[PDB]
């Protein structure tokens, strides 16, 4: 009867991905019933991204899709793939309850966050540190337990001015929206989210959790690029060492 | 099964809360571990303080501050993990036959659980590859047929004592007791030799243990985290302070 969470994750080969990679591997083996749906941004499956989810023994499915020569936002192919993904796999009236999960490989996600979005019944929002210029971003609840607005300083007029990692939403609407996918063509910055929640759901439909978004359960943490000077033109490590 | 003693120093910055949460979230998996969370800090701090109470992790929560005279060459957190030595020798007696680890892990480093018991069964000093030091990808020890390190894999300094980062290193916690006064150093040393300072007092290069199938395989990464921007807050600020991020 637990709901599955299917958490989207889209990744892409460069020196921190596997320790990016680990560590989220490292928070999602604490979820019960969680399926992680990786989507490689390369022209084919990499052996590092198949051995390492070998390796965890988490229910995963591996995927990839390329992005296109103009590289419109960071892991959008890749996303949409999961979407079709999931519609190719689940009838749109299936009764296996599940609920979907746009989890960046940079992020920091807590345990409690994954408990909050288990029960979504359509969409469900909350706060998110560290986006568009703030502390935080959080929406705006009312004392019935309603979102009514969003407290952001970046263009606070888009449908849903929350990031990637603030929301949830039930399978069953992505299901039923079958053609809702994320916007790559002509989409203004800052906008993916709101190309999709848009068609799925209405503002007084969505599920506050987060103790009304009072509180903050996941961080867009930023990973630093490494200094890779000294191995210089010819290289110094051996580059068949996996890191 | 030895207890590994995670000594983290840590300090208040915006991602502290962040790199807490998924370095636990990976300690939370490792059996047998004792978390040593030191803050720079002049009291404990309720976010700490709750955050460690949450977990459900075995830990001490201790504190020092590092004089903010001292920070205007001091290595990052090296009163803390000095503070966590002292409290080590003065918990555990010189003699008890207490199997234990030593391990100085930096609150925004990725750890592998593989890495934990790779370092468990230190008897003297363990040794490892870590990624994202000394300006390459990684930095091994180099061992030879015998099993001995007999060198180190960098570019920088390669002829150090101890060639390694904090990261790479396990003591078993019987010598970091016999040596009383193996301190880190806080001046006197060239830059990057800190990890060399206090090994010459605790161990010889043929003690040493490879460690990470002989020091070939990556088990920790030193990563770094950005800063977060937070232009849009203002002067007077945007967000409420009073809520813990
Ligand atoms: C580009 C370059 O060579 N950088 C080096 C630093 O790596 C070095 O910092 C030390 O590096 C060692 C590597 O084993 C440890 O990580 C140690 O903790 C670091 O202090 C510094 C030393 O001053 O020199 C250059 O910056
Ligand atoms: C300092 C500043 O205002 N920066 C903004 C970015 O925040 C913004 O990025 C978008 O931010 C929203 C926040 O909810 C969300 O994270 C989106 O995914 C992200 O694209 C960017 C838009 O291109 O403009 C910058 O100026
Ligand atoms: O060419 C790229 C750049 C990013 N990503 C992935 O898509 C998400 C976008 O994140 P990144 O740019 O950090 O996002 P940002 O922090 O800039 O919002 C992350 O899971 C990345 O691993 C990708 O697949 N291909
Ligand atoms: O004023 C400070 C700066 C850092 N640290 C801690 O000491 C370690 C040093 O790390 P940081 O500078 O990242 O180290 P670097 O990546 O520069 O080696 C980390 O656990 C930090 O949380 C601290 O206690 N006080
Ligand atoms: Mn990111
Ligand atoms: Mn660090």
């Amino acid at each position: 009867a637990l709901p599955t969470i299917h958490v989207v994750t889209p990744t892409y080969s460069r020196p921190v991905q596997k320790a990016e990679l680990t560590r989220m591997a490292n928070t999602l083996l604490h979820v019960p019933n969680l399926h992680w749906l990786v989507v490689e941004d390369a022209p084919r499956r990499t052996p590092l991204t198949a051995r390492l989810l070998r390796d965890t023994g988490l229910n995963y499915t591996h995927l990839h899709v390329e992005t296109p020569r103009n590289y419109i936002p960071r892991g959008t192919m890749q996303r949409n793939l999961a979407l079709r993904w999931l519609r190719e796999t689940f009838p749109r009236n299936s009764s296996q309850p599940g609920v979907v999960y746009f989890a960046d490989d940079d992020n920091t996600y807590s345990l409690e966050l994954f408990e909050e979005m288990r029960s979504t019944r359509r969409v469900s929002v909350w706060p998110v540190a560290f986006v568009g210029g703030l502390r935080y971003e959080a929406p705006r609840v009312n004392g019935a337990g309603k979102v009514v607005r969003w407290k952001t300083v970046f263009d606070p007029h888009r449908p849903f001015a929350i990031d990637m990692a603030g929301f949830a939403v039930n399978l069953r609407l992505i299901l039923q929206r079958s053609q809702a996918y994320f916007k790559l063509r002509g989409v203004k910055g800052g906008y993916q989210e709101s190309s999709l929640l848009r068609e799925l759901v209405t503002l007084n439909d969505l599920e506050p959790k987060a103790a009304n978004c009072t509180k903050i359960l996941v961080w867009h943490t930023r990973t630093e690029k490494p200094v890779l000077v000294n191995e210089g033109k010819k290289g110094f490590t051996d580059p068949s060492v996996e890191i």
